[PDB]
């Protein structure tokens, strides 16, 4: 990163799956930006830190900047069970650390607060940021989706989705949220939250671009599917979000955006005076 930039690299034990998990983080104000990663997750550096001048973009900008790594794969939620076939020792439990654990720690010794953040997420997590304001409203008033997997339920999605998965890693969606019938499908899908997110007023800031190159993954997909597919469930996800009453969302689908980090980061600096004045202001 840019040269004089207080970024450091912490390690925030997860009780709830029995390991250290490393988290880069910026501070510079009590509120942060949750900065979530795609399905190909390293246990090196977030994928916003490899990619983007995310950390200098949002220097002394009064918010606070976490990046969470690792979770190949793991749709930043709570598992039900070990991923069956490659061999992963223990249970994913994501949302437990993002909801709980990592808030905890860094109230405990930075003085974060644990509420009135934001939540970011792009391609897997996408959706995820969503969820996070969903069922977590105090924590996340501000979610943002960049090309995000806005309809898992539905249709080829928990299909595409378990293809992905494969392919990032060898992770089961089944192992995550069962069945494509489980509850679990349903409960962790934004189109189906939409009534949560509109009687929470949360502020969503809702990206989605077309074509190629991607960056989404599931590149076991054949060629432009999943990339248009995207779009689609985005569109509709715009749609329903206005017909159920949705009055707090900005919704981006410029036609020559792409599913791609230098995006995925325009579309971060576009949205940083819009979280200054949600969070701050
Ligand atoms: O995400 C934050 C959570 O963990 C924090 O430690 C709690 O103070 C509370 O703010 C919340 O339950």
């Amino acid at each position: 990163s840019r040269p004089g930039l207080p970024v450091e690299y912490l390690q925030v034990p997860s009780a709830s799956m029995g390991r250290d998990i490393k988290v880069q983080f910026q501070g510079g104000g009590p509120h942060a930006v949750y900065l979530l990663d795609g399905l190909r997750a390293q246990d090196d550096y977030n994928g916003w830190d490899i990619n983007t001048p995310a950390f200098e973009e949002y220097y002394q900008s009064g918010l606070s900047v976490i990046m969470p790594v690792g979770g190949q794969s793991s749709f930043y939620t709570d598992w039900y069970q070990p991923s069956q076939s490659n061999g992963q020792n223990y249970t994913y439990k994501w949302e437990t650390f993002l909801t709980r654990e990592m808030p905890a720690w860094l109230q405990a010794n930075k003085g974060v607060s644990p509420t009135g953040n934001a939540a970011v997420g792009l391609a897997m997590s996408g959706g995820s940021a969503l969820i996070l304001a969903a069922y977590y409203p105090q924590q996340f008033p501000y979610a943002a989706s960049l090309s995000g997997f806005l309809n898992p339920s539905e249709g080829w999605w928990p299909t595409l989705i378990g293809l992905a998965m494969n392919d990032s890693g060898g992770y089961n969606a089944n192992s995550m949220w069962g069945p494509s019938s489980d509850p679990a499908w349903k409960r962790n899908d934004p189109m189906v939250q939409i009534p949560r997110l509109v009687a929470n007023n949360t502020r969503i800031w809702v990206y989605c671009g077309n074509g190629t190159p991607s960056d989404l993954g599931g590149d076991n997909i054949p060629a432009k599917f999943l990339e248009g597919l995207t779009l689609r469930t985005n569109q509709t996800f715009r749609d329903t979000y206005a017909a159920d009453g949705g009055r707090n969302g900005v919704f981006n689908f410029p036609p020559n955006g792409t599913h791609s980090w230098p995006y995925w980061n325009e579309q971060l600096v576009a949205m940083k005076a819009d979280i200054q004045h949600v969070l701050n202001g």
